[PDB]
DNA sequence: GCGATCAGC
DNA sequence: CGCTGATCGCA
């Protein structure tokens, strides 16, 4: 239908100061994906290019390497990656409609001009899934109908600029949009192409001992159950328990019988079977997603992983990771945290620097809630689980036993995510009423945060919405529900979204002052991930020294609050050693 | 095609 | 009780 130049060369009215510009990757993993085709609108008309055509053309080439030459896109990253992987640099993208149209509601799922186009009611571009397939079919369709979806993308994202960038200045959201997500997204292309170094032959090694272990369970719990059954079957393993051994049924569950962990560790005293399961899963999940499912995605040639970040999914502005995720690698068990020492250095004499902000949930909770008492514990670089435990149990330090932190570290996560006496009592496996015992303990230690949990809730409700320190909005409509259970949760996102969305700010800020600090300073340092709260870099062994001072001052300063904010680092020869 | 489970923050 | 993604089993 629409009309179009389908161009067979470049001229000179494509390469205009201000286009929309589309470089179409299909395939949903970009990282050295062929680039199908080109869309360009601007002042002159709308343009199509075959890319072996338009990457081959030095003007065009140099028009996309130029900051002067203002392009508005979808998705400026997925280009931005696939070009890296051809050696051309993509510059000047002052307008990206998925960071747009995540910033104005991330509960859309906006994931397509078309559903963009949609908030705005532009209905003339097709959803990339009708063109594409999905996962299965997924394939580029013939050039006519290829090249018209391309414009009408292009066309789609001319028009919608103005209305999207009017909406995000009434929300104060235009320097959210210019100033941080856009300038991040660059930074995200960077990491992601340069990936992270796999050493793999440790993991297949790792790989071999816990094929050894697993067998060795395997047959145990076969000896201990009577029987060969699937364990990875939680259906077949509750008939094991709860019918053939007869295990007793403390949490009830509509069908069948729950297998979680936090059931089989209340059952670990009734039988031996319970433990070697526990074992299993355990191994299992190190063996099936860290050691195959990793190598499945590193590069032979390298033996580099490439994430992808998506910076446009989760509900409080945090990144997701993909394919592999690398912000749920093992640490907390021992033998899972030995799949770290997988994870090294891209270069000879580099070393993996790890810098990580201590608490900055409850840094950041003292901040907006002003609880003098939670100010002065951060103001005195106290251990705030033990300060929690001295308050709402009226002990003194010394007084406070493993037991009472290990409860009151429970209270503290509890009160970021919004607590409930049901939740905190399920967490702690004690009754619902001596969990608000507790709760109401912490409200009077810390008055300030219980204002702030009423004033936030009783601002979501009149506003409709939520906001962080930068500017970013969750709309939280359950927040009027006649459901008890719906509009409770709605009241823990008011509590919970402005503290993990407040941190995801902090954190995305440095990574754009550490990275014009690194180029400032012209060291070879530079970040291959991000973990919610802590940033992992790699550098020359001589650099070490100084981005101990550099990197920490850099998070430190990213936002001024009422506490400090504290960092720790690490740094050595694999990622485990970075502890 | 989705629930259960478990890894991270 | 907050936010995620990957694998597996079973439909």
């Amino acid at each position: 239908k629409m009309a179009f130049t389908l161009a067979d060369r470049v001229t000179e009215e494509m390469l205009a100061d201000k286009a929309a510009l589309v470089v179409e990757v299909v395939e949903e993993n970009y990282h050295d994906a062929p680039i199908v085709g080109i869309a360009v609108v601007n002042e002159h008309g709308r343009f199509f290019l075959r890319p072996e055509t338009a990457l081959a053309d030095p003007q065009f080439v140099a028009w996309l390497g130029d900051e002067t030459k203002k392009k508005s896109m979808f998705d400026s990253k997925r280009a931005a990656v696939a070009l890296k992987w051809k050696g051309i640099e993509l510059c000047g993208v002052s307008f990206d409609l998925l960071l747009a149209a995540y910033l104005l509601d991330p509960a859309q799922g906006v994931d397509d001009v078309a559903a963009a186009a949609k908030m705005k009611q532009y209905e003339a571009v097709r959803p990339d899934e009708a063109v594409y397939g999905k996962g299965a079919k997924r394939a580029v369709p013939d050039e006519p109908v290829l090249a018209e979806h391309l414009v009408r993308k292009a066309a789609a994202i001319w028009e919608l600029e103005r209305p999207f960038l009017d909406e995000l200045r009434r929300n104060e959201q235009d320097r959210l949009l210019v100033e941080l997500e856009q300038p991040l997204s660059s930074i995200l292309a960077e990491m992601e192409f340069a990936g992270v170094k796999v050493d793999t032959k440790r993991l297949e090694q790792m790989g071999k001992e816990l094929a050894e272990q697993l067998g060795t369970v395997e047959q145990r719990i076969y000896e201990l159950a009577g029987q060969e059954f699937n364990i990875n079957s939680p259906k077949q393993l509750g008939v094991i328990l709860f019918e053939k051994l007869q295990l007793p049924v403390l949490k009830k569950t509509k069908t069948g019988y729950s297998t979680s962990a936090d059931v089989l560790e209340k059952l670990a005293p009734y039988h031996e079977i319970v433990e070697n399961i526990l074992h299993y899963r355990q191994l299992g999940k190190l063996q099936s997603t860290y050691i195959e499912g990793l190598l499945k995605v590193v590069r032979p040639d390298t033996k580099k992983v490439h994430t992808i970040f998506n910076q446009a999914l989760t509900q409080t502005g945090r990144l997701s990771s993909t394919e592999p995720n690398l912000q749920n690698i093992p640490i907390r068990l021992e033998e899972g945290r030995k799949i770290r020492q997988a994870f090294v250095p891209s270069e000879s004499d580099w070393l993996i620097f790890a810098a990580d902000y201590s608490q900055i949930e409850l840094r950041v909770l003292a901040h907006i809630a002003e609880d003098d008492n939670l100010m002065e514990a951060f103001r005195r670089d106290l251990d705030i689980h033990t300060k929690t435990a001295m308050d709402i149990f009226q002990v003194s330090e010394d007084e406070v036993t493993p037991n009472m932190r290990r409860q009151a570290k429970a209270v503290n996560f509890g009160i970021v995510y919004g607590i409930s006496d049901y939740g905190l009592a399920q967490n702690l496996n004690i009754s619902r009423k001596e969990a608000a015992e507790f709760i109401e303990r912490y409200f009077e230690s810390f008055p300030g945060v219980k204002r702030y949990m009423e004033n936030i809730v009783q601002e979501a409700k009149q506003k409709g919405y939520v906001t962080t320190l930068l500017h970013r909005r969750r709309y939280l409509p359950d927040i009027t529900s006649r459901n008890f259970n719906v509009r409770s949760f709605a009241e823990r996102m008011a509590m919970n979204t402005p503290i993990q969305g407040s941190a995801a700010d902090i954190i995305k800020k440095a990574m754009i002052d550490l990275n014009a600090r690194l180029k400032e300073e012209r060291l070879q340092a530079h970040l291959l991930l991000q973990v919610h709260d802590e940033l992992i870099l790699e550098a020359p062994k001589e650099e070490m020294e100084r981005l101990c001072r550099l990197v920490p001052e850099v998070m430190e300063q990213a936002v001024t609050l009422r506490v400090p904010l504290k960092v720790d680092y690490h740094y050595g020869s694999t990622w485990y050693d970075a502890k």
